[PDB]
């Protein structure tokens, strides 16, 4: 139908913004500590203490599949790559103190990102 290619074209368009999002939150992450998986090689105990593990190229994926169908959607990733490094990591530690920073400055983006997917619809 019609109703279906406008509502598909409509997520497209918030695929292109949500990735324009994405390439900023990671620019925040200039050590790259995020973005890619926790190795279950390196750590292998990793999923006993993190239940639902997340990382940029993860997020990735699924936005390139156009998987994320609001911004909550995509919050919710974002905030599981903060939320579970600050429970696995101490907080004497450069991984915690990086989510810290990242979800201070992804704040500001993502401020902006709701007003403007809210204007556009």
């Amino acid at each position: 139908s019609m109703e279906q290619v406008a509502m598909e074209l409509r997520l497209t368009e918030l695929t292109r913004l949500l990735r324009s999002v994405l390439d900023q939150l990671q620019d925040k992450d200039p050590a790259r500590i995020f973005a890619q998986p926790v190795s279950l090689k390196e750590v292998p105990d990793y999923l006993d203490h993190i239940k639902h593990p997340m990382d940029f190229a993860t997020m990735r994926k699924r936005l390139e599949a156009q998987g994320y169908k609001n911004l909550h959607e995509f919050e919710e990733d974002f905030d599981l790559i903060i939320d579970n490094c600050m429970k696995y990591n101490a907080r004497d530690t450069v991984f915690y103190r990086a989510a810290v920073r990242l979800r201070d400055q992804g704040g500001v983006v993502l401020r902006q990102a709701r007003r403007e997917v809210d204007s556009i619809g």
